[PDB]
């Protein structure tokens, strides 16, 4: 980047790199939390499928 | 040099709104994510109360 009278400051350079480090971290935060998530989803999908299967038995007359 | 460093910030910038579409992508599906789990819980909790009710 710069040093630190252009049109572009050394503080300007180094805010956006941070801003994009940011957002990159975001991004892989968002994607290891969606992972979990989706983990998750097939465990209670699976719950429902024991649940369902003992709903039907339970009515079966 | 001037004209190369703007070149660099700019490109830096638009760097940055990719990740910040990317972001607004994943907390979408995330939010959708998150809703089908609260979702799904109430409705292993319907079945649960309701196989009770069955026994009863």
């Amino acid at each position: 980047g710069p040093l630190g009278d252009g049109a572009v400051t050394l503080q300007e350079y180094l805010e956006l790199k941070k801003a994009l480090a940011t957002s990159e971290a975001k991004v892989q935060q968002l994607m290891k939390v969606n992972s979990s998530l989706s983990d998750e989803l097939r465990k209670l999908q699976r719950e429902i499928h024991k649940l369902q299967a003992e709903n039907l038995q339970l009515r079966q007359p």
